[PDB]
């Protein structure tokens, strides 16, 4: 329920507090609705999330996210977002699906948020199912309870996201391979946790780590299925010298006309979100490739890339 008098922010201890990211009380007035709302970070000062606890409701609420980024898109109490969440680059920290239940961060582990050069706003997505249990007309104050604390983390979190930027889908095309690569470049980092992101021409949606031509699965999933992070079957270091690697595989079958990358339900994307952690001293929050730089090593790709799970 809505927080009321006691606002958003719970003291835990001298160096800790739960900040609550919640609706203002929203009534969506259609289906398969996206609100979003942000909060600027009580703290300036460098601080790190820990922990995350969902305050759904138990039968409106499809998904939400949790974005953490310094520009969100629209100022005030909320707005409709079609994914259309930072104006910056949108930090994905947690999702939470209905049918998918999410999967705590190791002990140990948490995001750098605030300071100098972490995030200063936290972006709550929610996106509202079939509102049914909206003929009372009742308030919506779903969110996230976020844990928030000063003292550093011996390992930090952090996002790999490998996302498609070119791909054209013509229409009626039966398989369209979406592909990306790139040689990773920084201090050791540990996959614990994946994410996959297509529209509904997708079909199947893997990632890998590829070590001298050896191809290690991190994640591959129905992207049809709930959109959660999901654990990694085994927790994959990427180190020096490898090269991240994924293909989601579209259809243009339903399709009159071509689907391009985009921001809109009718276009299409390719994301895979790889959840990481890294030695404090060594760790940086984020990277992205939207890039392809061995296009002709997929062609030692294995098969169940190539087929639907
Ligand atoms: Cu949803
Ligand atoms: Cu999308
Ligand atoms: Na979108
Ligand atoms: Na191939
Ligand atoms: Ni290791």
């Amino acid at each position: 329920e809505c927080l009321g008098t006691i606002g958003p922010v719970t003291p835990l201890d001298a160096s800790d507090f739960a900040l609550d990211i919640r609706m203002p009380g929203v009534t969506p007035k259609e289906s398969d609705t996206y609100f979003c709302m942000s909060m600027r970070l009580p703290v300036d000062e460098e601080a790190f999330v820990i922990d995350f606890k969902p305050r759904a409701s138990m039968d409106t609420v499809h998904h939400m996210l949790l974005f953490g980024c310094n520009m969100p898109s629209s100022t005030g109490s909320y707005w409709f977002c079609d994914e259309g969440t930072c104006t910056d680059k949108a930090n994905i920290l947690y999702a939470w699906a209905r049918n998918a239940p999410p999967t705590r961060l190791p002990k140990g582990v948490g995001f750098r948020v605030g300071g100098e050069t972490g995030s200063k706003y936290f972006v709550l997505q929610v996106h509202y199912g079939d509102i049914s249990a909206f003929r009372d007309n009742h308030k919506d104050c779903s969110g996230v309870s976020v844990h928030l604390t000063r003292v550093p983390q011996p390992l930090i979190a952090g996002m790999y996201l490998m996302m498609s930027v070119d791909t054209v889908i013509p229409p009626g095309e039966k398989v369209v391979n979406a592909d990306i690569s790139c040689q990773y470049k920084m201090y050791p980092m540990h996959v614990f946790a994946y994410r996959v992101h297509t529209h509904h021409l997708g079909k199947v949606v893997s990632g890998y780590r590829v070590r001298n031509g050896q191809w290690t699965l991190i994640g591959r999933q129905n992207p049809q299925l709930p959109q959660a992070f999901y654990p990694v079957e085994h927790p994959v270091d990427v180190t020096f010298g490898d090269i991240l690697a994924a293909r989601c595989v579209f259809t243009g079958e339903g399709r009159t006309e071509a689907t391009h990358i985009g921001g809109t339900s009718s276009d299409e994307m390719c994301n895979l979100y790889i959840m990481y952690y890294m030695e404090a001293k060594y760790a940086l929050s984020f990277m992205t490739c939207t890039k392809n730089v061995a296009p002709d090593m997929f062609r030692t790709i294995p098969a169940e890339a190539n087929i639907p799970i």
